[PDB]
């Protein structure tokens, strides 16, 4: 049994709380009370799958609690120790001061890595996708090293890739596009389309247009991402041609 610091905040899953065991943890808190014996099963499902992933930088789970009277799952889960990549950008925006090219090149290169696992089970395993890839749901360690989670169960990009936009099944390409506007927004301190309204946020994707992120970066940085945001699914690269890209170093896998 665990006891409860404090709630961290509240995600579209749920409540997360910060727990201790005296190992310092999270939980997130499913609700299940509400669901039909049906929906009951549907997420035992999905979280059996999600418990199954592993890697260094994928948010590592740690144990189930069933708790019939409060009618909820407890996911208890890895504490981030240095937030999510949402306030490095708003920190960033905050002191006019651009993100190193290198901190880019390593939450590119850990992430890619972290949703290869996804989409290519080192375990055989089932292919899983994100489905919800955006600054708040990247978690930062103590050494500022990527850890992937809150995986999924506006007048912003995130919530609009082409294959929404198209009636398309949400695929592999579509975290791909989630990554390059997640990357855009790392280097440019803002998402590559903006607007108020999805109407107008449609228009300014299908125009498929951006400025390029700035000249900090250099030419191959800007290009790899700029190929992330491709309209056609089949043009953006997999993980694996994005790991095989020159920029990417073996010091670029662990900080
Ligand atoms: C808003 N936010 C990211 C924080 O307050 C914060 C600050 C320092 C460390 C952490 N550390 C952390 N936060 C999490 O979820 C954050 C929670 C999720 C629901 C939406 C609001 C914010 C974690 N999930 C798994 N491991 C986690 N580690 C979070």
């Amino acid at each position: 049994d665990y006891e409860v610091l404090y709630t961290i905040g509240t995600g579209s899953y749920g409540r997360c709380q910060k727990i201790r065991r005296g190992k310092i943890l999270v939980w997130k808190e499913l609700d299940y009370g509400s669901m039909t014996e049906a929906e009951k099963q549907m997420l035992v499902s999905e979280v059996n799958l999600l418990r199954e992933l592993k890697h260094p930088n994928i948010v590592r789970y740690y144990d189930r609690i069933i708790d019939r009277t409060n009618t909820t799952l407890y996911i208890v889960m890895e504490y981030c120790e240095g937030g999510d990549l949402a306030s490095v950008i708003t920190k960033g925006t905050k002191e006019r001061q651009y993100l190193d090219e290198e901190f880019v090149l390593r939450v590119m290169t850990q992430l890619t890595l972290a949703l290869k696992e996804c989409h290519r089970r080192s375990d055989g395993g089932h292919t899983v996708l994100h489905r919800d890839l955006k600054p708040a749901n990247v978690f930062l360690d103590g050494k500022q090293n990527v850890k992937l989670g809150d995986f999924g169960l506006v007048g912003t990009p995130y919530y609009m890739s082409p294959e929404q936009m198209n009636r398309m099944s949400y695929n592999e390409k579509s975290d791909i596009w989630s990554l390059g506007c997640l990357l855009y927004e790392l280097c440019a301190l803002m998402p590559p389309f903006t607007a108020f309204s999805q109407k107008e946020l449609a228009g300014k994707i299908r125009e498929g247009k951006f400025r390029r992120i700035p000249y900090r970066y250099s030419d191959e940085l800007n290009e790899i991402i700029t190929r992330m945001l491709n309209l056609k699914d089949y043009h953006r690269p997999s993980v694996e041609e994005i790991l095989e890209n020159p920029l990417i170093l073996e010091h670029h896998h662990h900080h």
